[PDB]
């Protein structure tokens, strides 16, 4: 769906390796997403994802897992029949690969059309003493340039629904 996107990407020459790893989802333009909360998606190897999230009360742990492709900030899932609704085309729009990514997407579990902020997830970072917190965090460490990117993209964090909380 090269033509469900509505931005032009700030990283058109994504480095998938810089970009694999875990990512949790704090927050984001779908109110149906809202649904699915403390998303954290595992891009690893050379195509695979495995995508975990929970119920609004922390159950119902729930995981699907595709197969990626990128074409430089493009890239699509297909999720096992199991996890159908969110298999479609992204985008990166924009990251520091280090901390944060601000992503495009049309799944159709996003009523056709999502952007999204995602944190790095890092044991590096996160110390199980809990996701929530984690996030508020790492948002906040982040906040200027997310702000900035969003900014570039008629978004401001404010408007966006929180994910995880």
């Amino acid at each position: 769906n090269e033509d469900c996107f509505r931005h032009e990407s700030l990283v058109p020459n994504l480095d998938y390796e810089r970009f694999r790893g875990s990512w949790i989802i704090a927050a984001g333009t779908s109110e149906a997403l809202t649904q699915y909360k403390c998303w954290i998606d595992r891009f690893s190897y050379d195509d695979a994802l495995v995508s975990k999230y929970t119920d609004s009360q922390g159950k119902n742990r729930t995981t699907i897992r595709g197969r990626t492709k990128f074409e430089g900030n493009k890239f699509t899932i297909d999720y096992n029949d199991k996890g159908k609704a969110f298999s479609a085309p992204y985008s990166v729009l924009a990251t520091d690969y280090e901390n944060y990514a601000i992503v495009e997407g049309c799944p159709a579990a996003a009523n056709g059309h999502v952007i999204y902020v995602q944190l790095r997830m890092t044991l590096r970072r996160f110390h199980p003493k809990m996701l929530q917190h984690y996030t508020l965090d790492q948002v906040n460490q982040n906040k200027k340039a997310i702000e900035e990117d969003l900014k570039h993209f008629n978004l401001k964090y404010e408007d966006l629904h929180s994910t995880c909380h």
